[PDB]
């Protein structure tokens, strides 16, 4: 890593020996993430303890590699701090591998806490948990798609496209918060792979936009399409995207304005929006700041009984 020069940054750089490193939290090809504890993040109180996720390459990590890296860090600086992103804390430079330091939310992704929390009924898929925890309010997944939303309308505005908005992409900390998480990452140079399953077996293209999809164009408005995938995420308690449809088939399906059923527990309302946001016309779309005020005023007159 000597072999590089590394971009310090006096504002973000934290002395290594400051991280206790902890358990890993995710690994995926370079490089991982470990959890960490950092004694005095913040310069004036210096021995406060904070919990924080660390990212850093794997030991086989290319150039390219660390330029991926480098370049979510600086991204993340320039695009600045909200409430609803997984925001950066600092970072080692100098004496060792690039550390990324992260805000750590340590209830995991949209997608497992809430299927963590699905009820018996039969409005839902079975509850996969071996700790389930308890259900959630008709409020609660309401305010969980604002929260989303006020993210994204953030990253919009820092013209900031996303790329791959889904419940999995999508933290939840320990106050139950959420973050929109991976929003910095660069840009693969090379053509995609249609079939590639992530490192947890995720088939990426059924958040794609059709013209994502097929010409590779993303937009505010293809992260809008993926929110509208987001969205029927959310009112399944995790559920996954057109059940049963394989890929190849997909291709054909969304082209002839074929769209996901309403799930079981949606109002007609929210079902609505997530047609809006599937509208095949990128330009007539609803954008983030619509679908933050629509959210708002419905999370206003849903119930949380």
């Amino acid at each position: 890593v000597s072999e590089y020069e590394l971009p310090e940054d006096p504002r973000w750089e934290l002395p290594r020996d400051r991280l206790v490193l902890g358990k890993p939290l995710g690994e995926g090809a370079f490089g991982q993430v470990v959890l960490a504890e950092a004694i005095g993040l913040d310069k004036d109180k210096p021995n406060r303890v904070t919990k924080v996720a660390v990212k850093m390459l794997k030991s086989d990590a290319t150039e390219k590699d660390l330029s991926d890296l480098i370049s979510e860090m600086e991204m993340m600086k320039m695009i600045g701090k909200h409430k609803n992103i997984i925001n950066l804390l600092g970072a080692c430079t100098q004496d060792g591998p690039l550390y990324v330091i992260m805000e750590y939310a340590s209830k995991g992704n949209l997608r497992e806490y809430l299927q963590a929390r699905r009820p018996p009924g039969l409005e839902y898929s079975y509850n996969p948990s071996h700790n389930p925890e308890e259900q959630l309010s008709s409020k609660d997944l309401v305010s969980c798609a604002y929260q989303v939303a006020r993210g994204m309308e953030y990253l919009a505005s820092k013209k900031c496209i996303h790329r791959d908005l889904a419940a999995r992409n999508v933290l939840v900390t320990e106050d139950n918060v959420m973050k929109i998480a991976d929003f910095g990452l660069a840009r693969d140079i090379h053509h995609i792979d249609y079939y590639k399953k992530t490192t947890n077996g995720r088939l990426p293209v059924k958040w794609m936009a059709p013209e994502a999809l097929f010409d590779r164009i993303y937009t505010h408005q293809s992260d809008v399409w993926s929110f509208g995938v987001l969205l029927w995420e959310i009112f399944t308690l995790g559920g996954s995207p057109y059940p049963g449809v394989p890929v190849e088939e997909l291709f054909k399906l969304l082209k002839e304005g074929h769209r996901m059923d309403k799930p079981s527990n949606c109002t007609n309302e929210l079902y609505m929006m997530m047609r809006d946001c599937w509208h095949a016309v990128p330009s007539q779309r609803p954008t983030f700041k619509q679908l933050v005020e629509d959210l708002d005023r419905i999370v206003a007159l849903t119930s949380n009984q």
